[PDB]
Order: C-alpha cells, then structure tokens, then sequence
C-alpha cells in the first residue's frame, strides 16, 4: 500500500520530554497504538480507511518513533510502568473525550487494554491484534523466536539489541510475510540508527513481557486487564492472524471467550499491518461505522 507516512507528526511536551504523534481529523478519537519496535508508522496504511470517521490519532511511545529518548537510559529505563506514565499523560493532554475507539497491537495492546480498564467509561470499542492479552508461559510463546526472546531476557540481550539492533533488523522483518522496501525499513530503523541506549526501548520491551511470572508487576497488570476484558461488554474487534504469532494457542483461545466481539482473520505473522493493511483497515472502519451510526 506504500511507504509514505500518514499525515504529519505533531509534538507535545510531556513530563519535559517531547512526544510525537499523528492527530488528523475531527470527532471522537480512533486511537492507534503501536508496540515494539515500531511507531505510529505501523498504521500508515490502515489509518486512511478511517478517514472521516473520527479524529485519527497514533502516538509514538517514549523513546520510539519521533518521541524523545529518556536520558540517562540504562537497564532500568523504559519498563512498562514508565511507558504508561508517559502515555497516560500524553493521552490526557490530547483531550480525547469519552468515546474513544482503541486500535492496538503488541505492547500497544498491553498499554491500551490497561488504559481501558482504568478508564472504562471512556472506551467505545476496542480493536486488537497480535496482542499481549494475558500472562503466558514459555510453551505459549511462538517456537520460531522462543530461544531468541529467552536470550533478550538474559545478559545476552544488550549485545543482541543495543549493539546489533536485532529487534528492528531481524525480529521485525522475520515476522512480516511480505518483503519490506528500502524506505519502509528506513522508517523503522530511523529511531534506532545509533548503537547503544537509543535502542534500549527495543530491549526493555521483551524483558517486560509477562511470561512465566516475570516481571511480576506486568504479570499482575495483564492478569487484571485479562479478567476485565473477559467480562466487559464493551464492543471488541479481534483481528486474528494466520499463521499469527503471539495471539495463537492458549492466548487466542482465551481471546475468543471475550464478550461482544467480532472476529476476522487476516494473513500475517506478528506485524500483520505490513501484510494485510487493507483488510485490517476495512475491518476497523466497519467496526467504527457500527459504533458510530449517523
Ligand atoms: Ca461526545
Ligand atoms: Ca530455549
Ligand atoms: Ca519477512
Ligand atoms: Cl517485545
């Protein structure tokens, strides 16, 4: 569908740190949240489908996309709680109102699902895909990259990620079924061109995945939003992927129990937005048109 970004980046100061985001259009928000190691750019070919249906917003997580890096960065930085502190503040600053449709992926789903549980009256609908829908076990993690993710969560992670940029350069293309162009890869590597701490968010994220009980704070937060989503009547759109990657097996079985949910299946592994953007955008736009009838 293309390498051109959607709209233009806007910036706003949050906790003294300039965060970047796309905010196009008017009306209630349709809020797209990327995860690791992507940015608002992940949604560039999906957001056009929602033209005219709302205020289309896609924020770049702190340390990612065009958002500022945290300094001094190190292994204690960019944990989920820190990301949430910045993202909650940015969402508050954007004056989103009380009928928000969340469209989430990967860490964007952990953050969005948690935000939704804490601001449930303001959530009109939730569309999710390849999400972190609940705490998992290593047996639930996809086999292809299980050893690599165990390595990220070990002392080997700094060389793999900070030195060699393995998340951007290997994991990202490895979990996209079609070949990316030069320009698309340039957009993904841009925030991470420099070796070292600039790449820290892409290492801190896998170390935060609630797997086999650790980190316990994130396991608790995900246990909470999992229980809440399993009971919430808020309309949901589950965009399942084939073969998919993270939302397969037990997690997919659990997601399929969620109430008031519509599901479509699109081709893709993990970064399914690069494989089936039109199918995904058409589904999201249809979900929003149903939630916002004239
Ligand atoms: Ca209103
Ligand atoms: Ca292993
Ligand atoms: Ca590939
Ligand atoms: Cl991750």
């Amino acid at each position: 569908l293309g390498a051109k970004p959607f709209g233009e980046k806007k910036f706003i100061e949050i906790k003294g740190r300039r965060m970047a985001y796309i905010d196009e259009g008017t009306g209630d928000p349709i809020l797209f949240q990327h995860g690791n190691p992507t940015s608002s750019y992940l949604w560039r070919n999906i957001m056009p489908h929602c033209a005219g249906l709302g205020r289309l917003i896609a924020c770049d997580l702190i340390g990612m996309g065009d958002s500022d890096k945290l300094d001094p960065s190190g292994p204690e930085r960019y944990a989920y709680a820190e990301h949430r502190d910045y993202l909650d503040a940015l969402w508050e600053a954007l004056d989103l109102g009380d009928r928000v449709v969340l469209v989430v992926h990967d860490w964007g789903s952990a953050l969005g699902f948690d935000w939704a549980r804490r601001h449930r009256e303001r959530v009109q609908g939730i569309a999710y895909m390849e999400a972190i829908a609940m705490p998992i076990e290593w047996a639930d993690f996809p086999e292809q990259d299980r050893d690599l993710f165990q390595a990220f969560r070990s002392q080997a992670g700094e060389e793999l990620v900070l030195q060699d940029n393995v998340f951007v350069e290997q994991v990202l293309p490895g979990l996209i079924l079609r070949p990316l162009s030069e320009a698309e890869m340039a957009a993904y590597r841009e925030p991470f061109l420099a070796a070292g701490e600039a790449r820290r968010p892409t290492l801190s994220w896998p170390r935060q995945i609630p797997i086999a009980g650790t980190p316990a704070d994130v396991v608790a937060i995900a246990r909470d939003y999992a229980g809440w989503l399993s009971e919430s009547p808020i309309p949901k759109l589950f965009i399942n992927a084939e073969p998919g990657a993270l939302t397969t097996g037990r997690m997919r079985d659990f997601c399929r129990t969620w109430p008031n949910q519509t599901e479509i299946t699109v081709a893709g592994a993990h970064f399914i937005q690069e494989d089936s953007p039109d199918e995904i955008g058409a589904a999201i736009a249809a979900f929003v048109r149903r939630l916002r009838p004239a």
